[PDB]
C-alpha cells in the first residue's frame, strides 16, 4: 500500500513530464529489504532513433557534492593505515593550505585586508567544514575578492584556481560549507602518492566489486556511451531542458547502484571499506556546542540553500565526517531517526544511512537546480513509504 502509492506517484511524475526519471534504492543490514526501482529516461534529449534511453541502476550519473562521502572514506582509510592522525596538523601534507592567509575584508582603497591564520588545521576541521575555508560563491568577502580579480596572482605560483582562494575564518571558529573535502583529497593523493582516480579504484571500487564509479569518465568510453545527460528545470515554465556544461569534493561519476554498494557496506559494518569502529566515528556529531548552535542557526535561516533537502526545514542537526547528523527523529518512528547521517548532490541526489533503524536509501536524479520542489516531495514520499513497509513488515 504505501510503496505502491509511492511508485504511483513517480510513474505519474514522469508521465506528466515533471521529472526526467529517478532511481530509488533501499537496502537494510539483514538482507530482508532490497528495494530497487527504475523510473523514466536518463536524458530529456531524444536519441538518434527518436527514443528516450531509460534511467537504469547501471547508469553513470554526475554525483557533484555526493562525491564528498567517497573522499571522506578515502581520507579515513589513510588515517586507518596510519598515514594521518585525525587531530594532527595538515602542515606536513598540505603546506599550501597552511600558508594561506585569512580575508578580514577590504580597505577604503578597495585593497584586500589579510591576516595570518590562528590555530591549526586537522583532517577533522577539513572533513567537518570547520577548516575556515568557504566556497567562493557562498561567502560575501570571497565573492567580492573574486570579482575585483584578486586570484590573478595564482597563475605565477602554479596555484590551482580551486585551491587559490583565502580562508574566511580561523579553524574551528564556525561551520562554513567549503573546499575542505577537495583539500582532504589532496592530502590522500599526497600521502599515498596515488591520484584520486587510481586510489578510488584500488581502495573503494575494487573491494566492493565496482565498475560504474570514476573521476575520469572520458577514459571509460564503455561508461561514457551509457551516461545520463543533465536536465534543468525552467525557472520560467517549469519545463525540462537539456544542459551541456581530479578533485575530491565533486569530480565523481557513479551509477545509482554502485553508490548504494558503498552505503550498504557502511550500514552492514562489513569492514570492507573502513573498520566498523572508524564508521561509528563518522556518525558521531563532530561539532562543538557553540558550532552545533551556529550551524543550525545558519541552516534554519538558509532555506534558499537547504543542505537537508527532503529533511524538515527547521530541526536539530550536527555534522560528522561525511555528512549531516539528525540529532532528533524526523517523524518519530514513521521516518528517519536520531543519528541518521545524510548528504546530497546538486542534481537532486540524496543519500542517507539510518544506523538506528538499520536502513540506507538513495534517490538518484539527474535534474538541476538543487532542492527542486517536485524532487524534494517525491524523495520525502519514497523514504517515508519505505520506512512504512519495513516497520509493519
Amino acid at each position: 500500500d504505501p510503496v505502491v502509492l509511492m511508485e504511483t506517484a513517480f510513474r505519474k511524475a514522469v508521465e506528466s513530464s515533471q521529472i526526467p526519471g529517478a532511481v530509488l534504492m533501499a537496502r537494510d543490514a539483514s538482507g530482508r529489504l532490497n528495494y530497487t526501482r527504475c523510473f523514466g529516461a536518463r536524458t530529456v534529449r531524444r536519441d538518434e532513433n527518436n527514443q528516450l534511453p531509460p534511467l537504469q541502476v547501471d547508469t553513470p550519473c554526475r554525483l557533484a557534492s555526493a562525491t564528498k562521502l567517497l573522499t571522506t572514506i578515502m581520507a579515513l582509510q589513510c588515517m586507518e593505515r596510519g598515514l594521518v592522525r585525525l587531530d594532527e596538523t595538515v602542515d606536513r601534507l598540505l603546506p599550501d593550505l597552511c600558508a594561506m592567509p585569512v580575508l578580514e575584508g577590504f580597505d577604503d582603497a578597495g585593497n584586500p585586508r589579510l591576516r595570518e591564520r590562528r590555530g591549526k588545521i586537522t583532517l577533522r576541521h577539513l572533513l567537518t567544514h570547520t577548516s575556515g575555508l568557504s566556497y567562493v560563491f557562498l561567502h560575501p568577502l570571497l565573492r567580492e575578492y573574486v570579482a575585483q580579480g584578486h586570484l590573478q596572482g595564482a597563475e605565477k605560483f602554479g596555484i590551482q584556481n580551486r585551491f587559490a582562494p583565502p580562508l574566511v575564518n580561523d579553524p574551528g571558529a564556525e561551520w562554513i560549507y567549503g573546499a575542505g573535502i577537495d583539500w582532504a583529497g589532496k592530502l590522500v593523493e599526497r600521502a599515498t602518492g596515488l591520484d584520486l582516480e587510481q586510489y578510488l579504484q584500488e581502495n573503494i571500487c575494487a573491494p566492493l566489486g565496482i565498475t560504474d564509479m570514476t573521476f575520469k569518465l572520458q577514459q571509460r568510453p564503455d561508461m561514457l556511451a551509457r551516461r545520463a545527460d543533465m536536465t534543468h528545470r525552467n525557472s520560467s515554465d517549469g519545463k525540462l531542458r537539456y544542459d551541456d556544461t581530479c578533485f575530491g569534493g565533486q569530480g565523481v561519476f557513479s551509477s545509482p547502484g554502485s553508490y548504494m554498494k558503498v552505503l550498504h557496506s557502511l550500514l552492514k559494518r562489513d569492514g570492507l571499506l573502513l573498520q566498523p569502529g572508524t564508521v561509528d566515528l563518522m556518525f558521531q556529531p563532530a561539532l562543538e556546542p557553540r558550532l552545533e548552535e551556529q550551524m543550525n542557526q545558519h541552516m534554519d535561516a538558509s532555506p534558499h540553500i537547504n543542505y537537508g533537502g527532503p529533511m524538515p526545514m527547521v530541526m536539530r542537526r550536527s555534522f560528522g565526517l561525511g555528512g549531516i547528523i539528525a540529532l532528533e527523529d524526523l517523524d518519530g518512528e514513521n521516518w528517519r531517526r536520531k543519528g541518521s547521517m545524510t548528504f546530497g548532490g546538486g542534481p537532486n541526489i540524496i543519500w542517507q544511512i539510518d544506523p538506528k533503524a538499520g536502513l540506507c536509501t538513495l534517490v538518484f536524479f539527474q535534474l538541476e537546480p538543487w532542492s527542486d520542489p517536485v524532487c524534494r516531495d517525491l524523495t520525502r514520499t519514497f523514504e517515508k513509504a519505505i520506512y512504512a513497509q519495513y516497520q509493519q513488515g
